[PDB]
Order: structure tokens, then C-alpha cells, then sequence
């Protein structure tokens, strides 16, 4: 009576001796009831009671409710800010962005362009198209010096005919041609009697030299008929004696089949049976392609 | 002799009629018949290993000093993944080359007078055609000598002139004129003419009478207006008084060109008293003016 | 029972139970405490712990975190908003280029390699190419922009003043001649004026100095033919030459023409057509003309 006689849980009694019972987290401190926290979970007993413990850098308290510093991620919000505000996601034609190998390279006509060697770019060097008489001089455009400067030779026969005189002569002559025109160097020769009006007569079919053609002696205006290149020579005429010379008029008349008409007038004449011819040089525009 | 033990206590004991009773809080509750601490849901606390623990993802946190703290491996994709970006990749272009750092479009500047995108999308150099300079022309495809600098045939029909120490008369000729590079070639007929001067001058007048497409400035020499000794030859020239002629050496040359008449010195080589002259055919060539 | 004090009641308890005075009471270390007369957990502060729906609890923003197997775990939708903004770099980046291309690793730079001697950058950033002169040889030339024929090569004019020389048979004297020299294409012409010599033979020679008299920018060199010093029977022609012996001329057609060029010295053959004796000659003015040498 007046004792203590039972008691509720978790309090009990045994022999006139009262304990207490305790679930795994509740212990005993020296002669005190404990809170017990093994190992380091974030728990602890500090400052008057039972706290968590926090990465102060990591996490805050907002609350009452754990929270994630802003502070976490601003290394990471601007390694990509430093990116977004500059980078090179699309390439338009000539170049091309590979999206998958993150690979870009360019498109180039490799017809126009090409890469150095030293792996830059460049102008294909392409040569330029040229016709003669304009060519490639060593190395530049220039102009063929065939063009220019040609020399053969003509061994062949000249014919005169003129009011029913004829006779022929064999003369060996240098033949030039420079630039649009070409030039027969005709030896002085011998021959007979001519008319007061005649043709002489050059004929190409044979004896130019190789690899000179008949062809290559006709003139630019062809086989029309003309009075190119008139002149005056003087020509010695004889019957043995000492020959008197006579001024005569001589031109180019016609080109026909590879055979060269020179006109032999004017001066009026003398009877005579030797003619004695001075070297003349024979000219005209050449034909080309 | 008795001893009656507790007849009191203090919170959060007490005693009434005998019994003896504990009063408990929330978060502390009876399991069985021992007290213990009351975790209601699962908010990560947990009775376990002799007591309390606080419980949480081993892959994402840690404890460091007894403090809860993230695990670095938790950011280890998004550091390799902005690190792999971060070693290469494009920031900004230098000109030919654009960058659009808003639209992050990447294209190219050209120009457009050389240079085209063409049709498969490859850049092709503009196809063009060299600067040509007469007497260099388009010959068929290629840079070549132009045909009509190499000969051009056309002709003259008109007056020459002569005089001479108070003698004038006039002829009516044709010529055909060919030019050749940088030549023209005037190739006048025999024809009859009156007395001469020892000295004088036969005038070609190209002001009429030249056939299209061919003009009169077409004629003036190289050497223009200057006067001259080009060409010198010699002619032989008949004269007579009605009968035979007498055939003189005279000697001819282009002496100069004005206002569209071209003018040939004739002179020397003697003279005898005669009223009708025979000139044989001359050709007449000099180096032509060009722009 | 002869024991002499019977216990009745609670006479003795066991830690953390304790009596003093015939009073019991508990001892309690930090974390519990008393509630009203209740026993407590105390929670100082605001460390995410509470006592809330009946008991001990953890507090979490709903946002970042959550609860897995009675784990505190982070949520997904805290680290979305980063994996999209990269996973959307990730497919559409330059991470490396090919020549003419070029990319600088550590600025993060590209640029464009080009060759300058056919590429340039204009003056408004455009890649457009060099305008090249290409590679002429005259008489090819520059003529205003184009390609085109060398104007010094369709003509040039200039002037020879010196010594012509008559050889022939013993026969010999010289004189001294005003002379244009005019050049057309790949022609030279000497255009020799009028002169008055002495006594020439059948046949000889009229020499013509070039070594001195030439007019700059002419040099004696420009005077070799086209065929150099070979001998020829170029040109030949018919001149009228006056001769006498005081009195009345003679005028004789003989045949001239360019045989031979030689160190600067231009020989002219003239021969033919008769003779008479004399000491003078009236010589008319004579062009002559040759193929020009060239480079
Ligand atoms: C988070 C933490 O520190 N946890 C420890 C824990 C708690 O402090 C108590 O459980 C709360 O009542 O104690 C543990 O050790 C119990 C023994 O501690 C011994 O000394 C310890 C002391 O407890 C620690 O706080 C201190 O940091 O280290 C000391 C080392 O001497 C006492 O001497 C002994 O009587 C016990 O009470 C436990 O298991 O409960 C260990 C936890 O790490
Ligand atoms: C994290 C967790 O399990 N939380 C539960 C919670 C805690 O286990 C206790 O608070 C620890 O003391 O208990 C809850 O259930 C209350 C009843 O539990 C009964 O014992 C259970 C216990 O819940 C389990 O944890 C244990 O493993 O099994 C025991 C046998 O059933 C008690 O016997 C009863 O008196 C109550 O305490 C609670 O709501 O508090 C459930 C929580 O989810
Ligand atoms: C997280 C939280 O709310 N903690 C509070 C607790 C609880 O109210 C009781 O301890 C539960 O019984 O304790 C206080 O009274 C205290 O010691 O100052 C206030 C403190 O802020």
C-alpha cells in the first residue's frame, strides 16, 4: 500500500526490482537513457539533441527540408554556356558537316581546283588553247618562229612564152618566207629571144625542197588574176654582140596548179636572139588555213 | 521492520493506485514490451546494425567525417562528356569562312564574279574566256592570229595626179589594195599620161573611191603625216612626142600621206621635151597606221 | 519468513531508472527530453529531422530527392535539364575538319589554308581568285589588259647615219648617208637617199657600216638578218645609176641586191648592165629590205 506494487510497459517488475526494456537504438550512457547511432551515417548526438550532418558545400536547409546548393552545378551550367554561345552545329555547300563523324570537310570541282601539296588550295594550272602561227615559246605563248622565219630552196625550171617565142631555163633559187608573205630569190640567167609582151613561168610542181610543197607556193588571192608587186627590170638583148639593155615592166599575174605566171612588157623592143636576165626577187602574201 | 520502497517519481514516470506508468511522446512508441523509437513511412531512417542509421543511395552519396556528401562519380559521365566536346571542336571562323554563332550555321564567303557552286554542289572556277587584243583573236576555240590581219583584199577606183614645174593632169585607174599584217600594197595599172617635170609628184586620191568595207584612214601610213623616202625604186617612164617613146629611168618613192591623198615622189634620170608619157604598172607598198 | 525486513513494493531498479529519497526518476542524455510530462525526442534546429505523422521523420525537397528502398536518391529530373542541352550538341558538332579545312584544337579556331599566287581574300572577306598574267613572250604582249601583238614589233622607227663604202676592182671611196630605218614585223628596211659616189667597176660592192651611226634604241645587232651571215641573192632589183665625166650622164640599169651581212656590216652586190668609162656616179635613193634575226 502506497508502494509501487506493477508497472505498464515498458517498465516491470521482478522481485521488488524495477528494469526497463529497450529496442535496438535506445541504450544506456552511463547511468542515463541514450539515443544509440552506430557506425557514421549523417546521424549524430550534438549541440543538446539529434541532428544530420551535411556537406556544407553540397547541401542546405530550406524548411526544414534537405536541399541541393545551387553551387553544385556551376562548374558544370558553364562548361556548356561556354559552348552554347558559340559552336558550329550545321555547314552549307561547298561545305559538309558530317553529323554522325563530326567530320567536316568541302566540296570542290576537282576539274578547276586541287590542294597543294603544302595542303593548301589552288587553281588547277590548265595550258591554254592555241593556234598557229601563235604557240608555246618556251614555256609562255608566243609566236612560232616558223611563222617568222622559214628558208628552203627551189631548183626548177622557168619558161618564158610570149607571141610564139619559147624556150626554157634551169635556175636554182633560195625561197624565204617571213611571216604572211614569200620570197623567191631568182638567179640571173640566160635565155632567148622575148616578145615585146610575154609570160614568164615558174613551175613548183617539182623541185622545191622537202619539206616545202607545191602548195605552200600559193599565193592568198589564190589563182585570181592580178598585177602584184609591179616593177621595172632591166634585161640585156644581143644578137652576139654588146647587149643593149632594155627597161621592161615585170609582175605577178597568176598562181594556177603549182605553176607561178610573171607578165614581161612594156619598153619597147629591138631584134635580138640572146636575152640576158638580171636576178630578180619574186613576192607575195602566202595562202594559209 | 518493513521498507515501502517508491512512493513517487518524476516525469515520465508516475504512479497512481499502486501502478507505475511511462509517458511517451510522439517518435517514441511501445514495440512489445520495450520502448522504442517510432519511424513512421520510409522517410530513410531505419533501426538497424544495434540502432539508428540513416540510409542512402552508395552510389550517389557518401560519408566523409560523418557528414553526408555526393559521390564525384555521380558527375563522372557529364565530365567526360563536356571534356570530349571541349578538346576539339569549332568556336569561330575567319573569313572566307562564316560562322553564325546564333544560328550555329557554318558556311562560306565567295565571289561570285570567279567562283560557283555548281550543280552537284562542288565549288567549280567560272569557265571565262581570255582578254583578247586584235590582231589575237578567237580562232576557232583557240588564241590564235586573226584571218583578216593576215590578208584583207579589197579596191581602190579613183583619180592619180600629177604634178610637176607648172604640169597638172588627171588619170582614171582601179587598184586592187591588199592589205597583209601591217602592210598595205597599192597596185596601180600601166596607164598614159601628159608631160612631165624632171621633178614631180604622182597623187593617189584615196578621199573616194575605196570599196567597203574599206576607209580612207584605212590607207595612212605608220609613220603618218611625216615625210618620207620609202620605197625608192626605179620605174622606166616612155615619152614621146606622138612617136616612138624614149624609155627614161626615173626614180619613185612614197613621199608622204595628207588628208587622205597619198603623194609619190618621181624624178631624176634625165629628160627630153615630149607631150605624152607611158607609165608602166607600179605597185606602191608602205607599213599602215593602227589603233 | 524470519527475514527482518519484508520488501513491499519496488525497492530497487536498474539504470537508467534511479531512486533518491524514495523517489523514482530517469536519467536522459542529449537527443531525449521532456514533453509536457511525456518523454521527447529533441531535435535542435533544422537539420531535415522532425517529429511529423506520429514519429521521427526525414525532410527532402520533393524536387531533387526521393525515397528507393527506404534510400535517399537522387531524383531523374535534376540532372534532364543538362543531359538535353548536351545530348543536343552531341549530334550536330564540327569535332575535327580535312585540309583545305584546318582546325586548331586549343583556340577552337577554323580557318582555310590557300595558295596566294592563284587565291586572294578580297576587301570584303570573299575567297576569289588572283587575276594572273600569264606567261607572254614577245611579240606576244600585255596590250591594255588583253593578249595582243607587241605595238614596238608592228612598228618602230629610227635612223642610220654613217658610212657607205664602194669596192670594186681596184675601185673604192666612200660617202656619207642621212638614212631612216624603218621595222615592220619580222622586216628591216634601210631607206638610203640619194647619193653621189665615183667611178664604180662591172661589178663590186656598197658596204654599209652599222658598227657606228645607229640611233638609240637601235644597236648594231638589230641589223643581222633573219638568215645571219649566209651569202644570198636577196631582194635583187633593177636601179638606174647616173655616170659621166663632167657633161651630160649616162644612166646605166645595173642589178642590185643584199648578199651578205657581216659584223655589223651590211654588203649590197651591184653588177650588170653595161659600162662605160666615167669618174662619177649619180646614184638614185634605194630601199632595201631583209628578214630581221630575232630572239
Ligand atoms: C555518429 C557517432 O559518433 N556514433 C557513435 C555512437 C554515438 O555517439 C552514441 O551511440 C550516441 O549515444 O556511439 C558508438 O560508440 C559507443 C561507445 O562510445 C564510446 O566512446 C566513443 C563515443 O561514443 C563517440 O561519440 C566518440 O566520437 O568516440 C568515442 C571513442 O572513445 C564510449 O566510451 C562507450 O561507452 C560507448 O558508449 C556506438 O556504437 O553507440 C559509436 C558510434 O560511432
Ligand atoms: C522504416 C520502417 O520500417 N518504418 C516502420 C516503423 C519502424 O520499423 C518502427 O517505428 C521501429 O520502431 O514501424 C511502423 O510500424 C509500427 C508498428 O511496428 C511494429 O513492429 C514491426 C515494425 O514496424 C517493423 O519495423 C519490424 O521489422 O517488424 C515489426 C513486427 O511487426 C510494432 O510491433 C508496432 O507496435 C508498431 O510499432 C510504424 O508505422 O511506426 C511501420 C514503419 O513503416
Ligand atoms: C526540426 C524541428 O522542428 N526541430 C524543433 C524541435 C522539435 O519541436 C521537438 O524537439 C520535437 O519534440 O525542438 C525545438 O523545440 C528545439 O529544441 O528548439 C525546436 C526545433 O526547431
Amino acid at each position: 500500500n502506497q508502494g509501487v506494487t506493477s508497472a505498464g510497459a515498458p517498465l516491470s517488475i521482478r522481485n521488488n526490482r524495477m528494469t526497463m526494456g529497450l529496442n535496438d537504438g535506445l541504450t544506456l550512457s552511463g547511468n542515463n537513457l541514450a539515443i544509440r547511432l552506430p557506425g557514421n551515417t549523417g546521424l549524430n548526438i550534438q549541440n543538446g539533441g539529434l541532428q544530420f550532418r551535411f556537406n556544407t558545400d553540397q547541401f542546405q536547409i530550406v524548411n526544414n527540408n534537405l536541399t541541393l546548393k545551387t553551387t553544385v552545378f556551376d562548374s558544370i551550367n558553364s562548361r556548356i554556356g561556354a559552348i552554347e554561345q558559340s559552336y558550329v552545329a550545321s555547314a552549307v555547300t561547298p561545305l559538309r558537316l558530317n553529323s554522325s563523324t563530326k567530320v567536316l570537310d568541302m566540296l570542290i570541282d576537282s576539274s578547276t581546283l586541287e590542294i597543294n601539296s603544302s595542303g593548301q588550295l589552288t587553281v588547277r594550272s590548265t595550258s591554254p588553247n592555241l593556234r598557229y602561227p601563235i604557240a608555246d615559246v618556251s614555256g609562255g605563248i608566243g609566236m612560232s618562229p616558223n611563222y617568222r622565219f622559214r628558208q628552203s630552196m627551189w631548183i626548177g625550171i622557168v619558161s618564158y612564152s610570149g607571141s610564139g617565142l619559147n624556150w626554157r631555163v634551169q635556175v636554182n633559187s633560195d625561197i624565204f618566207i617571213v611571216d604572211d608573205y614569200i620570197h623567191i630569190c631568182l638567179p640571173a640567167f640566160d635565155g632567148f629571144s622575148i616578145a615585146d609582151g610575154g609570160d614568164l613561168s615558174l613551175n613548183f610542181v617539182t623541185g622545191l625542197l622537202p619539206p616545202l610543197l607545191t602548195g605552200d607556193t600559193e599565193p592568198a588571192f589564190h589563182n585570181d588574176v592580178v598585177t602584184y608587186g609591179a616593177q621595172t627590170v632591166a634585161i640585156g638583148l644581143s644578137s652576139g654582140g654588146t647587149p643593149q639593155y632594155m627597161s621592161k615592166n615585170l609582175w605577178v599575174e597568176q598562181w594556177q596548179d603549182g605553176v607561178l605566171r610573171l607578165r614581161v612588157e612594156g619598153g619597147g623592143s629591138i631584134t635580138h636572139s640572146n636575152s640576158k636576165w638580171p636576178a630578180m626577187t619574186v613576192s607575195y602574201p602566202r595562202s594559209f588555213t
